[PDB]
């Protein structure tokens, strides 16, 4: 996944998540 080409850009990684399951 694009995560170790950049710092830890899991945020909003999570935010849209937030959104698709709950």
């Amino acid at each position: 996944f694009f995560h170790h080409i950049f710092r830890p850009i899991v945020h909003v990684g999570k935010t849209i998540h937030r959104l698709v399951t709950g």
